[PDB]
């Protein structure tokens, strides 16, 4: 496939219950819900209006406070979607509307039904050549095994996630051979493990703020190599690194409110390449 090509994107509206009731590891500043909604609107507007992806917007469900974070409930690779069994019990029913959306996009559907398996899509790094799957408090070995069985055309290897929510809490693909990676002790240890497991030499884009290593790369006809990344207002020292990339069309995207609930850029979309 052309790495990073997409035609469609699934997103989901924020429930009011997110502000107080979404899961979060840090009990920090309160969420400004209206501002979170605006940030989500702008994010969707980049993907759909600016970049031209066909947007499927799922409605909010107030009983699912984290339902905006569609990434965790599906992994899509080519024509196949894995509907995950998220680690958090409060998120499991998010799979219901996602399964229906992906069915309607004509994907082959595989459901993680094994009650001994969990997997969050945020733990999954697809490089274009292979998968790395974080083993975290959300994703277990059996989950990773089911992913490997689902996507047999690609190698799958695992990496411990120790002191973050997900693997992609501190990394993401920034381009076809380019892993964006944080500078923490933990981020760097994870990167070394991924690299030691692969026979492929990846380039890295190292940033000083781990959560600013979570970005979205797209290959869009008529625009080229596009990268959605955190803003200078939010992470000035990491934005300076992204700004050196004259080889990408850079789009700064604000995400401060959802980061209060550990939601990073990748978490709010599921990308699909159809036809």
């Amino acid at each position: 496939a052309t790495f990073g090509r997409a035609t469609h994107v699934v997103v989901r509206a924020l429930p009011e219950s997110l502000a107080q009731q979404a899961l979060r590891r840090t009990k920090g500043d309160e969420v400004d819900f209206a501002r979170a909604e605006r940030q989500h609107q702008l994010y969707v507007g980049v993907l759909g209006s600016k970049l031209g992806l066909q947007v499927v917007q799922l409605p909010a469900d107030e009983s699912l406070p984290d339902c905006v974070f569609v990434e965790d409930v599906a992994v899509v690779c080519e024509e196949t979607a894995l509907i995950t069994r998220p680690g958090a019990p409060s998120r499991r029913k998010e799979a219901d509307m996602m399964k229906e959306a992906l069915e309607k996009l004509q994907l082959n559907i595989v459901e993680m039904k094994d009650e001994n398996a969990t997997l969050d899509g945020g733990d999954v790094l697809f490089t274009g050549r292979e998968f790395f799957v974080g083993l975290s408090k959300r994703t277990n070995q059996r989950g990773a095994e089911i992913l490997a069985d689902t996507f047999k055309d690609y190698a799958v290897s695992t990496v411990p996630v120790v002191d973050a929510l997900h693997l992609k809490s501190f990394c993401s693909m920034a381009g076809p051979n380019l892993i964006a990676i944080g500078s923490s002790e933990s981020a760097q240890k994870a990167l070394k493990i991924m690299q030691q497991m692969s026979d492929h030499r990846y380039d890295k884009l190292t940033v000083p703020d781990d959560t600013a290593a979570n970005c979205i790369y797209l290959n869009i006809p008529s625009k080229g190599h596009v990268l959605l990344h955190r803003t200078p207002e939010e992470y000035p020292e990491s934005a300076k690194v992204y700004e050196k990339l004259k080889d990408h069309m850079l789009i700064p995207v604000s995400n401060s409110e959802l980061e209060k609930v550990d939601g990073l850029l990748t978490m709010s979309s599921v990308l699909i390449n159809k036809k």
